[PDB]
DNA sequence: TGTGTCAAGTGGCTGT
DNA sequence: ACAGCCACTTGACACA
């Protein structure tokens, strides 16, 4: 047998508070990269899963860079 | 009506 | 073998 599995997953915006995000931004503004008892913590006070406060981390750094590809500009023929 | 946005979803080589 | 962000993209979400 080969397919996989009986799977049809649903994520729906899973948007944290702006609470938790501005304790996210808080976390990200001072640091670009977290061990876990650390960002677990924020994850803690904020009350989500470490990886809803990582993932909302991953998103960041990149998110940055690309910003600055705007500032001067996408040059790209 | 359609898309950007956001958060995942997903996928890709790098080193010990 | 080992661990997995980084960057694209979809998969739900705001908006003219």
């Amino acid at each position: 047998a080969s397919d996989g599995l009986p799977n049809k997953k649903r994520k729906r915006r899973v948007l944290f508070t702006k609470a938790q995000t501005y304790e996210l931004e808080r976390r990200f503004r001072q640091q670009r990269y977290l061990s876990a008892p650390e960002r677990e913590h924020l994850a803690s006070l904020i009350r989500l899963t470490p990886t809803q406060v990582k993932i909302w981390f991953q998103n960041h750094r990149y998110k940055t860079k690309r910003a600055q590809n705007e500032k001067g500009y996408e040059g790209h023929p």
